[PDB]
């Protein structure tokens, strides 16, 4: 109920934001894309986190929305046919499948461009400063998976474990930092703690895709399912343990819930 | 001379910022695009503004150079073949037909990252909140381009005209507002200056396109040669006496050397 709550205020959130204003196809592409699904796991661990501690909600729906509506983008771009040319996303029709792909490109730039505008609402230079960081550090993350797939180069496990931090790894980071940035706390353990999540989470939806399937360079294929798995496990107890330690129970709870989730596959 | 100084020192910090880091196409192809070619409209009068104002020269060149990138950036994304499929920009190969699809895609991506990055090391946030808006605005416009085009619609002189401020007008009612911004001076009407001088801007690209050639709605198409450059240069004057009032010479004579060149096409 707890998550629902909180999930429903998101969604509530998002339809204002992106309600089209100028009869725009575009503007309807990005409606769609924003509500065809989603499990909220990033808005809903700001939100968790933000409550633990305490932090003004206004300020901390910012937050979560931005990171949601650049998430969106990012599937949007990703889906693409000169990236991963998808069919399909969440069991629906890719946007550009359903708008065309000039239309999905400029849904994917409005997205991104929302996601700032939320994140400047906010009023704070540290949050601005991070979320832009962590934007460019996700493009060349997803850079690097298009131009290790495609380029005859050396990859070695060393970069493939860069790519994961720098393309899953940097928005979890920014979702476990903003909440203490918002509290005025030291955030720079706590971003590190959501890389590895991040990395945990990627190791894992590796392993789901897998399961789910019953060129691209990914962890798994590098050091085999049994290393990569032993890997994300690690990853996830040492998030538990520090969420854990910084008396954050409800994201711990948050936590153990998805992970219990991934168990149950 | 003094355009020079001024110009050599935003190619010297693009190309510190867009010096490649991680051994990645994506990294080159920003590079390309930004280096290509370029008038540098756009951050001289950012400088020149700033000048005229006395504003802090590193905050000043922060704002310019984030123009310049995210300008950059629109120009990658407009070419690409979904869009308007340029073979050349600045009579270079295209970002996509040097590098992919995939990959310019990518750049463009990474640009308007960049220039949030770069925009948010002023720790103004009100200058953060503005090029937030200004880049929204700038999409709208693109895809009211993009659709007019291309929907079996109507399409009226207002809803043109709209679509030359968002598209074009914007971009420049930010490097108009933001040095003033910088002051902490009232930046309305100078927001309001910049839009009119970026429609007349556009007014006069599309006369230089029909004059280089020697589907899209534009102004000229609706309205006439005639009466468009009317509209043009009656915008034109307003931008140049409002710029005189505000005892912003340097800007004056920048602007008066900018309509000259047009007037010798």
């Amino acid at each position: 109920h707890h998550h629902h709550m909180k999930k429903e205020k998101v969604e509530e959130r998002i339809r204002e934001i992106l309600r089209p204003g100028w009869d725009l196809l575009t503007e309807e592409a990005m409606l769609y894309s924003a509500t065809v699904g989603g499990k909220r796991i990033r808005p809903l661990l700001v939100l968790t986190l933000g409550e633990d501690l305490g932090v003004e909600e206004e300020k901390l729906l910012d937050v979560a929305v931005a990171v949601e509506l650049f998430h969106t983008a990012s599937l949007i771009h990703d889906d693409l046919p000169p990236i991963d040319n998808a069919d399909f996303r969440r069991g629906k029709p890719s946007c550009h499948r359903t708008y065309g792909e000039d239309i999905a490109l400029l849904a994917g730039d409005g997205l991104f461009f929302l996601a700032f505008s939320q994140i400047s609402k906010i009023g704070n230079s540290k949050i601005f400063e991070e979320f832009s960081e962590t934007a460019y550090k996700l493009l060349l993350g997803e850079a690097m998976d298009v131009e290790f797939e495609r380029r005859k180069m050396e990859v070695s496990q060393e970069m493939v474990e860069r790519m994961y931090a720098f393309k899953t790894g940097a928005l979890f980071a920014f979702c476990f930092s903003a909440p203490f940035i918002l509290k005025g706390k030291d955030h720079t353990k706590m971003k590190l703690l959501g890389e590895k999540f991040g990395v945990a989470f990627q190791i894992y939806d590796d392993l789901k895709d897998i399961l789910g399937s019953f060129e691209k360079v990914t962890l798994v294929k590098k050091v085999g399912i049994q290393k990569a798995r032993e890997m994300a496990d690690k990853y996830y107890e040492e998030v538990l343990k520090g969420i854990e330690s910084e008396g954050l129970f409800r994201t711990l709870f948050l936590l153990k819930e998805l992970k219990q989730m991934v168990e149950e596959r």
